[PDB]
């Protein structure tokens, strides 16, 4: 499996900081045929970032609409995306499930619209702190994954991301072992419902807090194929997180 | 009052159709100091559209976030908008209230974030078909307006838009008279809660279906100061709607 390292800038950035940040990123020398590195800027920053990042870096948007072109003020459709040649899109990030009540149904439809338009998808899912304490982690994960996994046709174009919400912002910590356990169960769910060749091909990223110090012990895990970095991706030291996967 | 004519492209467009459409728009000769004409493209199309449209045309985005910079995947903040020099933003469009459950609280917060960052706002509100039949039109509007009207400081930078939802997609038609009545009640709500100089200064646009044939009889109304055009703005004949307000 080809490692995958994504930078989710979320809602941050100014024309200037981005110029500076990309300038750092460009310096890192790596083979894009051996590693996937994707940068997800704010929609209105897409063109700007794309012109500054060299071809070795892929780019994409943080969200895609579940509807197609039409009367949907404020949305961006997979079609619009395809036309601009955006390559990846993030789907189901917990922040959207939390503040915008995006449901598993939305996730499914968005994924469908994306695949139909030849977009690659970074699909997110994970259990809450409350669900983890109730030992429902696997039950929850299974449900969420089984909500869209059947729509996956090409397992090189859909990247799954496990976002242990429970650890993110609660004073908790997901250890390389804990994550490796779930990453194994997810991969098993794919195997049982899509076949082995597929399960061994699909990539499952860790989406909890990742930084220059813990990235190595994470990428080392068997079923962890890279990550979806958050705040760390806003620093120049992000290049080291990439190096950890070279 | 300086007339206002806005083009809400919603979720439509391709790099090519936009080049063609703007080419048409550019041809129309008008004085921007006498008339406000604003185009709202898809976020990912903003730069492209802005480079093609001549200075006489203002541009803005279809939606703005209620949060500031930070962990809000998929959102665009007023701060980021300001940095890019985006001038206007649409807030509360019924399509967002309908499909994304944006509430009057979201509208207030979004408006606040916008004003704090020196952005001009196009605020939308309107009653449903069901509420109109129950003769609750004035009641509903008053509520929605009284949800943010106090935050208005500079009455040249906030444009109110009445979107008679009822007439949009039900087989109903809002006559120039019907709209003119509501526009009068809205302006009175501003007068009683913000004063006369303000009420007489703020622009109140009509948001129902507008086309080359009914625009004139609408702009003629006393309390109608322009419009927020939808599908008609996707045609080259949109220039005639502009002319109707010159
Ligand atoms: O938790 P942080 O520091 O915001 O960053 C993330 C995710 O959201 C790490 O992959
Ligand atoms: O109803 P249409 O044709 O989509 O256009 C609109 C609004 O949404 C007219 O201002």
């Amino acid at each position: 499996r080809k490692y995958f390292v994504a930078a989710n800038w979320k809602c941050n950035g100014t024309l200037e900081s981005i110029k500076s940040l990309t300038n750092s990123f460009n310096n890192l020398d790596f083979d894009p045929s051996k590693l996937d590195v994707v940068v997800f800027p704010v929609s209105v920053h897409y063109d700007h970032t794309r012109k500054l990042l060299q071809s070795k870096f892929s780019t994409g948007i943080q969200n895609v609409s579940k509807f197609g072109n039409g009367s949907y003020t404020g949305e961006v459709s997979a079609e619009i995306a395809k036309d601009l040649n955006i390559e990846y899109v993030i789907i189901g990030h917990f922040e959207r499930r939390k503040y915008f009540h995006e449901t598993d149904e939305d996730v499914r439809e968005k994924l469908q619209a994306s695949l139909k338009n030849n977009l690659k998808a970074v699909v997110c899912f994970g259990e809450s702190l409350e669900q983890r304490e109730q030992n429902k982690t696997i039950e929850v994960i299974t449900k969420q994954v089984k909500a869209f996994v059947d729509l996956i046709d090409n397992f090189d174009n859909v990247i799954l991301v496990y976002e242990p919400l429970f650890a993110i912002g609660t004073g908790k910590t997901a250890t390389p072992e804990q994550a490796q356990l779930v990453h194994k169960e997810i991969r098993k769910i794919v195997k049982d419902t899509c076949g082995e060749k597929q399960a061994n091909q699909i990539r499952i990223l860790y989406g909890g807090s990742v930084n220059t110090e813990n990235c190595s012990s994470l990428i080392q895990q068997e079923d962890i194929d890279g990550f979806l970095v958050g705040n760390a991706s806003l620093k120049e030291s992000f290049v080291d997180i990439i190096k950890s996967a070279m």
